[PDB]
């Protein structure tokens, strides 16, 4: 296997940081001129961390269309994805006005409300089927339908209402709950079989809107995702799978959103991730 060769010969000669900072040089940089406007100061966890102008998503309304999140449209793969940070107090509304107005069937959450004892997102769904949430600025009602919690992942049915409307959908929450805090997972299995789940349910695939998939800031946790699943896409439509080359997926999908894989220990996952994954690839 190519990419498996590469990976020993890097892991031998220990150059993960030399590889990592070279995607780092070779990257995208586009204006995220509205990102930086006051009025949205609010609307930003990380000041380091902006959509690009040119591929951010557009809230539906006059007053203030931002929200932190972009598309990435893998034209080859024909996959497109949302990636957007962990919702604050003020833009949970916000969230669910985007999940609406882009017609997603999944949410995919990779992080914990609580990590190091810092909150990294905003408790942003009911817990209990009796207590459901309004949101008042963006007129949608929000109801825990079921929940369905395994060991190193949580599935939830939730029904989203257009109070406008009196429209209802089912949106499907795949949360991974099990990320260490430190680092990055010793085995991609359990990060592969989530990833095999979301894929099963339908929330990938061309007949919904976009995935919304999310961490605390939207590039790393959430940046192995989206490279894992379209390595492994491309791997199955071409006739050489041996031509993919994880390095310049990774720089596409960085000309749509900075920053995707933050550390060289998230850029060895992927590479971990995406050998694993390609064995049932290998018709096994
Ligand atoms: O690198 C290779 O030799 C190779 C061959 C077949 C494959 N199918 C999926 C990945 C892959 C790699």
């Amino acid at each position: 296997m190519e990419m498996e060769k590469e990976f020993e010969q890097i892991d031998k000669s220990g150059s993960w940081a030399a590889i990592y900072q070279d995607i780092r040089h070779e990257a995208s940089d586009f204006p995220s001129r509205v990102a930086k406007l006051p009025k949205n100061k609010n609307r930003n966890r990380y000041r380091d961390v902006s959509p690009f102008d040119h591929s951010r998503i557009k809230l539906h309304q006059e007053d203030n269309d931002y929200i932190n999140a972009s598309l990435i449209k893998m034209e080859e793969a024909q996959r497109s994805y949302i990636l957007t940070q962990g919702p604050l107090p003020n833009t949970v509304g916000h969230f669910w006005e985007m999940v609406w107005e882009q017609k997603s069937r999944g949410v995919v959450m990779l992080n914990r409300v609580m990590e190091k004892g810092s909150l990294k997102c905003a408790q942003y769904w009911p817990q209990k089927e009796e207590k459901e949430m309004i949101f008042e600025d963006t007129n949608l009602k929000l109801t825990l339908i079921s929940e369905d919690i395994k060991s190193y992942y949580t599935v939830r049915q939730l029904e989203l209402e257009n109070l406008t409307t009196q429209e209802t959908r089912e949106i499907l929450h795949f949360h991974y709950t099990t990320w260490p805090d430190f680092g990055v997972p010793e085995s991609p299995a359990s990060f592969l079989n989530f990833l095999f789940k979301v894929r099963e349910s339908g929330s990938l695939s061309p007949e919904h809107g976009p995935v919304v998939v999310h961490c605390s800031a939207g590039i790393g946790r959430s940046g192995t995702f989206c490279l894992a699943d379209t390595c492994l896409l491309l791997m199955d439509k071409r006739k050489d799978p041996s031509s993919v080359d994880i390095k310049k997926v990774l720089l596409e999908m960085r000309k749509f959103r900075m920053g995707l894989i933050q550390t060289a220990d998230q850029l060895r996952f992927s590479y971990l991730a995406v050998i694993e994954g390609a064995k049932f690839i290998m018709g096994d």
